[PDB]
């Protein structure tokens, strides 16, 4: 039982993955970290797309303890601060905890979705760190688990060109959430979130040889 | 401000810790990882003994989520597991967590009880383990926070000496819990962890300067 573990959460990135994970493991569950996030409705159709993707199971799991370590939470619990919503390190929490999962299922490697190549580069999703840490749970939980990272050095225009690879580019494009206003696909187009993925898209569409080339080049295929 | 983190439960080795720490850190928060754990009450009473040795917080936190992850748990969620209620590298997450809430207080150091000379080896509490992970959560959490291991190679009759050392003995045999049955102190001298706990103080009252000496040769001091 060739098997892994996917950090999910319905998007387009994580669903690239799962998807492109599906050819490469037998067994494939998903596991999704509620934080407030999206809502049981949402994280519940998130479940429906893995399931109808091939995924063997879909844990949800609810991590809100993060938000009792943000600065105002502390502050409500009685706790000094020195005189925000941030949370340092959250990913550092998701891949541990996908990795405590992986054990328990059997699974030989956990996959995550972060990448170096956004306008915000969080030092939780730096390849050297995911090295780092891979290499400190392997020790504590005494198993060689891989941290997979498909997307670490991709743009979102050669993310688009990974799904079409597979054959699923309408897939990703009609049944993932990627809009922080809730709206499937394309979105509302005015957040966010809506434009890197239409940009992404619209290279894409514009360039495709010239971004499958690009692609290629970088993940092997 | 020389600020630290001691993840503390109360028991003789994190109030030994707690102790310590209280002579060599300005400041000092404790942070409780409490899962099913004790009960309010109990951990109510650590917050007092906390309070009351010089704590200037402490942080209790919820992570129950550590018991969804056990194979009972997950075939009762209908998760597949390959065909118990132990649950790997919960430390990984106890020290992840103490590094975010020591970042938003601005602490410089966790503090942590573990260590390699009990009966069980927790690979999660290896010296070599707590190093690995440390160098992963500085670049995670952009900081460099140290993790510091005061017991790390102590055996239990050392640990009465330290506390010793620091004119609490008394404060850490009346005023602590480890035993299993919710006992303080000297507990119902019935249970595994009352018998390591009594076995460490009948040494070192038996041979005291000689624990002594072996305390201060393996930690400075
Ligand atoms: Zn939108
Ligand atoms: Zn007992």
């Amino acid at each position: 039982m060739k098997r892994a573990v996917v950090v999910f959460s319905g998007g387009q990135d994580s669903t690239t993955c799962l998807i492109q994970a599906l050819q490469d493991y037998d067994d494939v569950h998903c596991i999704t970290f509620d934080y407030g996030q999206r809502h049981r409705a949402e994280i519940e159709v998130a479940q429906e797309l893995s399931q109808k993707l091939g995924a063997a199971a879909h844990k949800v799991l609810d991590v809100g303890l993060l938000n009792e370590l943000a600065t105002s939470s502390l502050t409500r619990d009685s706790i000094p601060v020195p005189d925000n919503t941030f949370v340092p390190g959250r990913n550092i929490l998701f891949l541990t905890l996908a990795s405590i999962y992986a054990y328990q299922v059997g699974a030989e490697a956990v996959i995550t979705g972060v990448c170096e190549t956004d306008f915000s580069g969080y030092p939780d999703c730096r390849d050297e760190f995911v090295k780092a840490l891979n290499q400190a749970i392997v020790l504590g939980i005494a198993r060689d688990i891989r941290f997979e990272t498909p997307l670490m050095w991709l743009n979102k225009a050669e993310t688009w060109a990974l799904a079409d690879y597979y054959q699923q580019l309408d897939t990703v494009r009609y049944h993932t959430l990627t809009c922080y206003n809730g709206i499937k696909g394309d979105g509302c187009g005015q957040c966010a979130a809506c434009h890197l993925r239409a940009n992404g898209l619209a290279q894409y569409q514009k360039d495709a040889a010239t971004v499958m080339a690009s692609l290629k080049q970088k993940v092997g295929l």
